[PDB]
């Protein structure tokens, strides 16, 4: 009425915040080598569609809640509706790439993590987008020429064939409920496999640590981040040329914590493709569990497959299922004596076949903490909305227009606390933010 201004002042402000957010986001994981990683590509994804609600869906749907009707006319109002939808299924089938990709990782430990790379991101985000829009956009757009009549008024803004309550819910249970429901199962999967949550790359980085610079190792050749080996020669730019050829970019010796795990990966399944194609390696290794084929891999990495070879009968004492025994005689190795710690943790994860033997990190990683905030604010967000629907379905009274509204704007808001929780689960995300202002 009067106090239009307060409205368009909060609205305005609040599409400012969340354009401005995802703007930063985007901005901050493209001028960041620190940010590029494929998880950072879906965060980018889902910053892009989050962007698209700010600038259109929010605007103009209060422009259409203040004013009471719809002003700009049917075209118009077709492409919002329209983009608005095609980037929510967009942004929901996001969450179910990275659903996957936890999954994948949990799972698949060691043959997974080394395929991930930003291609394959670049082409399910493709897959993603297109995706979404051929669902949404041809039906909504077209849906009044199909059935030849167009039932939306020149005032009014909606899907047309979502007149029907029973197709609108139906919707929603496609769009929204089962990609909800199998996020779950999986994630309740993740959840089963992770409970004492250590991996060989938790357990490499415990053993052989995790460094970024170039660190000459004990025996005096040239190493990076998780004991990877470079060269023998007392130069350093002979180094840096291995290393720049592992990286395809001039890093001057230094790495980041991301170009370290793909590195990494890639030495694990290297490693194990060796060990294959390694004669009295393959058989110990086939018939060893996921967690006593990791404990060997480490053997692997330290010593060489070559020096591994060297314990053939502790070996065949693995292979016998005789774990007690097998930690004994691993014991009377040199081996044991130059390197207690570690050998002792390693012998003792081949005696129990668990990862008892290893101290979690204590801080979740930033993948983890991230993707739990942002699956927990789109549920919270999108379920009063959806849940409208369902209680709509068998009584449309019971929900005022103001409740519509109410959650129409927390659907959306879940576009603005999006980069909040990347700054408060990331503190690089953060720090590039401050930096990106100045
Ligand atoms: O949450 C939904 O709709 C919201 C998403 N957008 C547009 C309508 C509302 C508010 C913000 C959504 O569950 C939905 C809503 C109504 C009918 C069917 C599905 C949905 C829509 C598209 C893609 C994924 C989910
Ligand atoms: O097999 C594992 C080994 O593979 C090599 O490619 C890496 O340079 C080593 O650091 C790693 O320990
Ligand atoms: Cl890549
Ligand atoms: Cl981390």
């Amino acid at each position: 009425t009067f106090e239009v201004v307060f409205i368009v002042l909060v609205a305005g402000s609040l599409s400012l915040v969340t354009i401005i957010g995802n703007i930063l986001v985007m901005v901050s994981i493209k001028v960041n080598r620190h940010l590029q990683t494929v998880n950072n590509y879906f965060l980018f994804s889902l910053a892009c569609a989050d962007l698209i609600i700010g600038v259109f869906s929010m605007n103009l749907y209060t422009l259409y809640t203040v004013i009471g009707y719809w002003p700009l006319g049917p075209v118009v109002c077709d492409l919002w509706l329209a983009l608005d939808y095609v980037v929510s299924n967009a942004s929901v089938m996001n969450l179910l790439i990275i659903s996957f990709d936890r999954y994948f990782c949990v799972t698949k430990p060691l043959t997974y993590p080394v395929k991930r790379t930003t291609k394959m991101a670049g082409m399910m985000i493709a897959a993603a987008w297109v995706l979404s829009f051929i669902l949404w956009a041809p039906a909504i757009l077209f849906w009044q020429f199909i059935v030849g009549v167009r039932t939306v008024e020149d005032g009014e803004c909606y899907i047309q064939f979502f007149s029907n309550a029973a197709v609108t819910f139906g919707t929603a249970i496609a769009a929204f409920y089962l990609p909800v429901i199998i996020m779950t199962v999986l994630y309740w999967h993740i959840s089963r496999a992770s409970k004492s949550r250590i991996n060989i790359f938790e357990m490499l980085r415990i053993d052989e640590g995790l460094r970024l610079k170039i660190y000459k190792d004990t025996e005096g050749y040239y190493t990076i981040g998780i004991g990877h080996l470079l060269t023998k020669s007392p130069s350093l730019n002979a180094a840096k040329s291995e290393l720049d050829k592992a990286i395809g970019r001039n890093t001057n010796g230094v790495i980041t914590k991301d170009e370290a795990e793909k590195l990494f990966n890639q030495d694990v399944d290297a490693a194990v493709r060796g060990i294959l194609r390694n004669a009295k390696l393959k058989p110990v290794y086939d018939s060893l569990d996921a967690v006593r084929r990791a404990a060997l891999i480490n053997m692997v990495f330290q010593m060489g497959e070559t020096g591994v070879a060297g314990f053939t009968n502790s070996l065949r004492m693995l292979q016998q299922k005789r774990w007690d025994e097998a930690a004994v005689n691993l014991a009377k190795s040199r081996w044991y004596n130059q390197t207690p710690n570690r050998a002792k943790r390693v012998i003792t994860t081949f005696r129990t076949g668990t990862w008892d033997a290893y101290p979690p990190p204590s801080r979740e990683k930033k993948v983890t903490r991230t993707i739990l905030a942002i699956l927990l604010a789109f549920i919270i967000t999108w379920a009063p909305y959806n849940v409208m629907v369902l209680i709509n379905t068998f009584c449309a009274p019971c929900i005022p227009n103001t409740v519509w509204t109410i959650g129409y704007w927390l659907c959306y808001i879940n576009s603005t606390i999006n980069p909040a929780c990347y700054a408060l689960c990331n503190a690089t995300f953060k720090k590039t933010f401050k930096h990106l202002l100045m």
